[PDB]
Parts: structure tokens; sequence; C-alpha cells
């Protein structure tokens, strides 16, 4: 086993809050945070030796990633952002940052209860996304 287990499996998103200005401040047009912020998302998390992948279906889109922790990946987001990724596991907290035309955000993924939180944070702006099990 892995302590990255806890975060294994399919996840549903049950509550959202502020991503409608989180987008905002990240920089998504009106008509991808209109259609993307009406999505209920399942996440996807699996792990296989030191490669974690993460998959997000939705109706609006379906995305992967495949990374090994602390090692830059280049991603492409889901509205079109062509990012630079590290993600890292601190103190048992999944935190990946993206930087892109000198900006950055960072999204956090932990354990709370039954739940996986998802925090994005943009400047000033959070928001909070909370998934439980499917
Ligand atoms: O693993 C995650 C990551 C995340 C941030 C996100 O989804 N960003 C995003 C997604 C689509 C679009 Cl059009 C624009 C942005 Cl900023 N929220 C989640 O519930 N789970």
């Amino acid at each position: 086993s892995h302590m990255c287990d806890a975060f294994v499996g399919t996840w549903k998103l049950v509550s959202s809050e502020n991503f409608d200005d989180y987008m905002k401040e990240v920089g998504v047009g009106f008509a991808t945070r209109k259609v993307a912020g009406m999505a209920k998302p399942n996440m996807i998390i699996s792990v296989n030796g030191d490669v974690i992948t993460i998959k997000s279906e939705s109706t609006f889109k379906n995305t992967e990633i495949s990374f090994i922790l602390g090692q830059e990946f280049d991603e492409v987001t889901a509205d079109d952002r062509k990012v630079k990724s590290t993600i890292t596991l601190d103190g048992g907290v999944l935190v990946h940052v993206q930087k892109w035309d000198g900006k950055s955000t960072t999204i956090k993924r932990k354990r709370e209860d039954d739940k996986l939180v998802v925090e994005c944070v943009m400047k000033g702006v959070t928001s909070t996304r909370v998934y439980e099990r499917a």
C-alpha cells in the first residue's frame, strides 16, 4: 500500500461554492464558465506504481492526467490553458500547482471524513468543491 490509497476510487461531485468566481479569476470566458459550471463531474483516481492518474468525466469534458509526484508535466486544462503542472503530497494533501503566462493557481485535494474536498485558489479567490464516493 500507499498513503495515496485514501484517494483511490471513483468520486462524484456533491457541492460547489464560488467556482464561477474562481473561473473568472483564472480568466475563463463566459460561455465556457456557464457550461463548465453546470457540470457535475466524476473524479476517478488510480495509482499504478509511482504513476498517479486523475480523470475528470462530465458532460462538458473528459480529461485525464497521469504524473509522478514532484515531477513537472505539461497539462492542457479543460478551459484550454497550456500549463506547467507539478503535484506533490504534503502532509497527506495532494497539492497541484499550475503555471502559465506568469500566472499561478493551486488545487488542493484532501480527504475529510468520507469526502474528498477540492480547494482551488487563484490569488484571493477560493472555490471549494466536495466529492463523495460513487
Ligand atoms: O480536480 C479538480 C480540479 C478542479 C479545478 C477545475 O476543474 N478547473 C477547471 C475546470 C474546467 C474549466 Cl472550463 C475551468 C477550470 Cl478553472 N475542480 C474540481 O472539482 N476538481
